[PDB]
């Protein structure tokens, strides 16, 4: 017959369980060992940037209410791609916190049908649909509770990868956080394909764009892309990588994928 | 670690592929040997009637080859109700046929979001979502080539459960079609569903307006459900059942169950 | 040249603002004198039935202000039917406001295309598009801060009518309110409309529907359409008229414009 | 009362119906004379390029049918931007024909909120909604009938505008036509606008890419901004502008009202 359909395998340590960790005075880790999952509290409501699995909404609500933070508190989702490993719970948050979800157009067409026909993936990794409530331009400013966020794309992962920095303070002195997308290219056909022409040169500019990025701190969507280990609690910003360090060892690998698919 | 993501697992029989089987002079059984996907070919185009599990979508596009039906010679796909098992391909088919798909309401919002959210399987069996281009409402008379299909709605065992009649021929003399839903409920909770609170009431009246259907000749979404056997090819309705036996023997059941579901 | 494009032109008095005007303890209309705007006012936010016209939005909130309601105490937003006179800013209350829609299938369908393709209208009566976030059965219950809102429904007007349920007081006494849609066929098509087919058999069960509401307080869409009376403020439900009186009108003018439509 | 609805009110020319001109040896202008609406016949079905007012709907399927256009042929729609008076008839020419749309993730999300919550208009200028069928990336290829589009994205006028190159025949020698929107900021606010940050660096950049498009004739949504005159028939294209002319005279424009803006 034909073949059973196979789902989403991932490692274990994706799927780990781990207790809020604290970034910054109001910035909190509230995902996983393995996938990162940013609670912002605000006087007016907290904002959330990418859950995770689609199995996690669970995880993500019980770190919410430890941090004392009701669903109906919930009033923005950030997205930085809509793939299935980081924008998965995003159709179950809406319907139990009433909060919305701000994207730019590419990050909102791909979210609505939950991540099928993938320029490069396909059908393979998909997720519950979820629509977009505000559409989000480059560098557009968000407000929160007076926490203002700004929105960077960087195509290249996905066409509406999107970069979002904001100041948070650190016992009063501020520090400027800033949450970037992957700038990996994981199995892709970087040159002609037909689904993404202009490829290497969105690629090329996002490289420029993350170095140039306001940023006293980094944060991935994976902990092991920045060099952060959320295991070690306290320590776990002691080895991450600055923005320069983050874009120059991206564009390395990117130069030499590239080199490898002439051949 | 969370439980990985499971996918939907059924039968190999459901993906045994099958050549086109003739059920009258221009519908024919393009789908597998338990997976039903009519075509009727009209002058003016085809139209295809479900299509099965997702994976089936190159399967019955090539038996649409072996009837001379080119991609661009599909017009219209209609939907008996947006389950997986059912309305999987309907979105690779719309994008590799340019084609349209119509469906009433309940059927287009499920379809919208991939069969994520049911009412009763939540999201363990999803699929891509596709988007309905007509919206159709209950007796609504669709003519494609001069060949009229009729809607009949029967809710139950999804709230937008379509029933469709048509009169084709059998070497001149005509001969009545109708193509209803499934009327089973498997698993779901009949009393005092929170999702579905009226779900008895919709059962009932859909049992009557199958046995009222118009009818000579009837195939439902699963063979076995209306005692079809594609297996033996021309004999494979000789012990198909009619829209009276088809109704009274799932009323008996949903009897049945509703009794065991009190105690 | 072709003729311009013309726009939907209405009465003063449907634009015509007023202060909020207290229903029971937790109910105010909070619209204008000749379109039926609710606020229902709990514990855990507000809740808004309909809106009006799409010039509404900025006196609406202005009213909920008044109340005591900010913008993102606005929780949820309740439709009787998606046409322009009644939903109209809901999309721009969504962005405002932070709040959820829920309707049924076919009022979320009209919704999303911002009443185009009307059945009976066509494209002749629009307004900003907007999406619904939960899906809603007949019978299903919403509860937001211990208040618990019924919905019925009630088709004919448009497909996707419903009529809205909920106990609230009136100084510690239990009031029971009825929020029911028009049962009116402004200048519709009743026999053999290929739109609506069964157009005559969802007014018939409508009619019975509305009757058996739990009532001790009937409001419609257009305050006429049940005896009210906004103007003179605290004896505006001194007229007001029952869910037997406001069907059995209803019925005896649809036999008779069903009558002359035979002629 | 509250002002009431001003719908869009255009001159008399832009609604002046004219008989199919025709452009090259497939390309042809069925729309008016004041709006351009390509017209592409090829050997397996034909391709639209805009449309016009909503209103135009049935004077566009009347030039097809002049050309031997039945219905059922048109296959795909193209659009430069999603304003009203150029993808007005998209939602009904869908419907009619059974016709695709493709477009960038720009102009889905403005074509599937009716032009609604416009970047610089508001709400101003609305049309009937209507959903894309294909995602269109930048320099993507699009076949239909052995003619290859090609899609250059030119972000200004509105954040998905997109120019579309092919090339056709003159009596068997090759000609490259451009279809390139609208370079104009009629209105707009240019400096420090929140709901486009970066608005000036998208026309700095698109004007350089309207340069560098091949191109041997060029058209433009509006016949004047390229200087074509539809109503000296064959002299139509006797003073129409290059490429060159055409972006050197918008950025001398945006370069004036940049400066302007600032006093």
């Amino acid at each position: 017959p034909l073949p059973q359909l196979r789902a989403y395998t991932v490692d274990a340590s994706w799927l780990q369980p781990m207790a809020p960790l604290q970034v910054a005075d109001h910035t909190w880790q509230i995902g996983t060992e393995d996938l990162t999952a940013l609670l912002v509290q605000t006087a007016e409501g907290a904002v959330l940037l990418d859950g995770g699995m689609p199995q996690m909404a669970g995880h993500l609500l019980d770190n919410m209410k430890l941090r004392g933070v009701a669903p109906q508190d919930l009033r923005l989702i950030l997205l930085s791609h809509a793939h299935a490993d980081h924008a998965g719970p995003v159709a179950e948050l809406k319907r139990r916190t009433g909060a919305h979800v701000a994207a730019n157009a590419e990050t909102a067409v791909l979210l609505a049908r939950g991540g099928s026909n993938d320029l490069h993936f396909g059908d393979g990794i998909t997720y519950p649909p979820a629509s977009a409530d505000r559409i989000i331009m480059d560098g557009e400013v968000v407000t929160v509770g007076g926490i203002a966020f700004t929105a960077h794309f960087m195509p290249g992962h996905t066409p509406g990868s999107t970069a979002w920095t904001w100041t948070d303070t650190r016992d009063g002195k501020p520090v400027r956080i800033a949450y970037a997308d992957s700038l990996s290219a994981p199995g892709y056909q970087l040159k002609g394909n037909p689904r993404y022409p202009r490829l290497i040169e969105d690629y090329k500019r996002s490289f420029a764009t993350v170095r140039a990025l306001p940023c006293d701190l980094l944060l991935t969507p994976h902990p092991g892309a920045s060099n952060w280990n959320y295991a070690v609690g306290s320590k776990a910003s002691a080895e991450a990588l600055t923005c320069n360090a983050y874009a120059d060892a991206a564009e390395k690998k990117f130069d030499a994928q590239l080199a490898r698919e002439t051949a």
